Parts: structure tokens; C-alpha cells; sequence
DNA sequence: TGCAAAAAACGCATATTCTCTATGCAAAAAACGCATTAATACGAGAATTTTGTAGCTACTTATACAAAATTCAGGAAAATTTTTCTGTATAATGGGAGCTGTCACGGATGCA
């Protein structure tokens, strides 16, 4: 239910990361690979919510993807 | 402007005579013969002698085992680059972008 919960704020990934050479949703579908990479090793009693963690994971789960993701080349970080 | 007609030239009488056609002279070529000498070739002698044939001998090579002294193909470390994975903590709370001037056809639904 948190998880569906914070569904919400997620579009602003989507946005900052329009699609990256993808789709809108293929760029926030990969963002829900987030959530849940949040919640678990989001943290309790830490201070503030995932609102700067989650988050985190979010943008550093769908960039890792984007390109990982699209251009029919996978190209290596470097 | 018709000729009859005269003198000198221009045509029928020979000397001259002089290119001229005509034979004996003569001088040196030539070529023929007496011929002489030398040289081009035949006769004999034995001397070199190369080629042709045999056996011995030295060089050259046919061959049979193989790990020479060297090449290479993997195998398994590094070495450094690169790749994939994981992680970094305030708040942030519903998405733009053309379709609106085509003509005609064939079903297929909705709407009383």
C-alpha cells in the first residue's frame, strides 16, 4: 500500500528524465523498479522520508536504466 | 600607166684548183718463239703421336635412426582498463499537441 502509496510524486523523475531516448512510462515503470528499492532499505527512525531517499534510489535506478537502456547499443558507463 | 628597150648583170661558153679520196712508208708496238731457271709439287722415310680401350681408384653420394639445436601453440598468472552493481538522505504531490478544407464506399453499430 506505501509502495502504491508513493506513486505519486514519482512523475517528477519522469519529467526530469522525460524519457530518455524511451517512453514517459518505460521511464517511471523503471522508476517503480525504485519503489521497492526503496521501501526496504528505505530507512525507519532515520529523520525524514525517502522524500531525499527514496528519491534517490529512484533517479540512480531509472538513469542506470535509461542508458542502460535505448539505443540499440548498449554502450558501457565510461 | 600600157612598154619598148638599154646596160649592166646574169646566165652558157672553160680555165684553175683546190679540198680532196686515194696507197705505199716506216716506226715502234706486240706477241711469239727460243728458251732458261726456279718453283710447285710428287717420293720416300720413319717420327711423332692422338685417339681409342682397359682396369683401378678416389670422390661422391644413396640411404636409414632420430631427437640435433630451435619454433611454436596453448595454459595460466598479471595489468590495466572497463563494466556492472550498489550506494550517496530538506521539500519537491494529475501530461502536451496537433485534428478540425478531400471524394466516395461498405459495413457496423446506436437510438429512438
Amino acid at each position: 500500500k506505501m509502495v502504491q502509496s508513493n506513486l505519486r510524486l514519482v512523475v517528477s523523475i519522469a519529467k526530469k528524465y522525460m524519457n530518455r531516448g524511451l517512453s514517459f512510462q518505460d521511464l517511471i515503470q523503471e522508476g517503480s523498479l525504485g519503489l521497492i528499492r526503496a521501501a526496504e532499505k528505505f530507512d525507519h527512525e532515520k529523520g525524514y522520508k525517502f522524500s531525499t531517499y527514496a528519491t534517490w534510489w529512484i533517479r540512480q535506478a531509472i538513469t542506470r536504466a535509461i542508458a542502460d537502456q535505448s539505443r540499440t547499443i548498449r554502450l558501457p558507463v565510461h
